[PDB]
RNA sequence: GGCCCGGGGCGGUUCGAUUCCGCCCUGGGCCAU
């Protein structure tokens, strides 16, 4: 029931078991035997390469590698011949450049392709990094998997263990070169707790520093950071994870947190108690990749909460949602509905050109003289934060991400009160709104 | 696709905009895959 205890009984969680392990093996066995009667150069890397996958997780990643002169292309069609020669079924996929993605006896696995290269520089694409990531990690990590896959089990059931848009927690990557730095799971939670958001940990000098910005300087590259997209939050929130672990250990951190949905009458009197305006903006999800589709959701959230607050609706927190089919844009204002007149500050009364100008418009209510300056009542287009945003949506539709504006453009529509709790928005308004139990 | 930095034109808003809201082309850097 104490700190080692529990990791104890955590393996059980984050280890795969003999039959998991044994099927992969298996699977590695055929794929490489498989490479090997067509004769291709390859190297096993990432996680299962080195034992530090995550329960569950089975994934093999082969990288062939290739001659430096090879052309782009070459690499891409030879890359494609090869993945369909030796896979069950194969999948085209795309990211920096298309590789391919498949099964072998019943396990994934990713053929990438890439430049067989000789020290750091000269890198092309971004994965012909990983090589040398393989390298510089393979003996170094050696007899700490488990303590890799602990860390991995922690952050992922807390939602915070991917590096992709969709999470912007801590990488694979990440995760080793801490357990290289600090020896262990229990080490990186305890000297965690003391991070903060100008800590840099530069693995290759065995040395902690501040700098300008959280920075885990890649052993492989001094001027990569590994930790680049992590966010300032998800970093916040597993600074603060860490601290509760060891104040209260748990087996609870290594298990996923159950979705916990709420009955929609509930939540209508919880948004009666708040008293607040809660409502969506809904559109069609764009059909694209989610690491494309998220960093525009954010966009397109932030764009019309920054609406919201100069627009005097005092907006307490956003979010945003993607389902099979529509994306929600959601907020909650303090403001339901505001006054049609507002003040307009003007010149100071010693200024007669601009003051002169300023009283030439004609107002309904006659501008005043308040602590030295003039002042005019003006009107507002709208009243409430569903109007203005009913407003801003149609004009800078534009502005909403490339994507996500363009279907918003074409069409959307804002959702509130009943309505809404009808929608599959429940746990992020719940999740928005710290609404506990 | 998104973020950062920087140029060249514009639009709207405003007494007043390089300085708010945005659109064109445009240069470098970074991120996820």
């Amino acid at each position: 029931m104490k700190v080692e205890e529990i990791l104890e009984k955590a393996l059980e969680l984050v280890i795969p078991d003999e039959e998991e392990v044994r099927k992969g093996r298996e699977a590695e066995e055929e794929l490489r035997r498989r490479l090997d009667e067509l004769g291709v150069e390859y190297v096993f890397v990432g996680s299962y390469a080195r034992n530090t996958w995550l329960k569950g997780s089975l994934e093999i990643d082969v990288f062939l590698l290739f001659p430096e002169e090879f052309s782009k292309e070459e690499l891409r069609e030879r890359g494609l011949e090869i993945g369909k020669a030796v896979l069950d079924s194969y999948e085209i996929r795309y990211a920096e450049h298309p590789y391919v993605h498949g099964v072998v006896k019943g396990v994934e696995v990713d053929v990438v392709p890439c430049y067989k290269l000789k020290e750091p520089k000269n890198i092309k694409s971004a994965v012909d990094r990983t090589p040398f990531h393989h390298k510089w990690l393979e003996g170094r990590i050696k007899g700490k998997e488990n303590e890799v896959r602990l860390l991995k089990g922690f952050l992922k059931a807390n939602g915070i263990y991917g590096a992709e848009y969709k999470v912007r927690g801590f990488s694979g990557y990440l995760c080793e070169l801490l357990i290289v730095f600090y020896g262990s799971f229990l080490e990186t939670v305890k000297n965690a707790r003391r991070w903060t958001r100008r800590t840099v940990i530069d693995v290759a000098k065995g040395e902690v520093r501040k700098g300008e910005e959280f920075f885990v300087v890649d052993p492989v590259d001094e001027k990569r950071n590994v930790a680049a997209n992590l966010s300032l939050d998800n970093l916040a929130r597993f600074v603060h994870l860490c601290r509760e672990f060891m104040e209260a250990p748990s087996l609870g951190f290594f298990k996923p947190k159950h979705p916990l949905e709420i009955e929609p009458e509930r939540l209508r009197k919880i948004v009666e108690e708040r008293g607040t305006a809660v409502f969506a903006v809904k559109f069609r999800k764009p059909d694209i990749v989610d690491d494309n589709l998220y960093p525009q959701l954010e966009r397109a959230s932030r764009k019309i909460f920054e609406f919201l607050e100069r627009e005097n609706f005092m907006p307490l927190r956003s979010a945003f949602k993607a389902s099979e089919e529509f994306c929600y844009l959601l907020f909650e204002c303090q403001i339901k509905e505001i006054s049609r007149v507002f003040r307009r500050m003007g010149p100071q009364f010693e200024d007669e050109r601009n003051v002169k100008k300023f009283l030439s418009r004609n107002r309904a209510f006659r501008p005043f003289i308040e602590n030295g300056r003039w002042w005019a009542f003006e009107m507002r287009k709208f009243t409430t934060p569903e109007e203005g945003v009913r407003s801003y949506a149609s004009t800078h539709w534009h502005t909403l991400g490339k994507n996500v504006g363009e279907s918003i453009r074409e069409y959307f529509e804002i959702i509130s009160g009943e309505k809404l709790f009808k929608e599959p928005v429940t746990a992020e308004l719940c999740e928005m709104m710290g609404v506990k139990d």
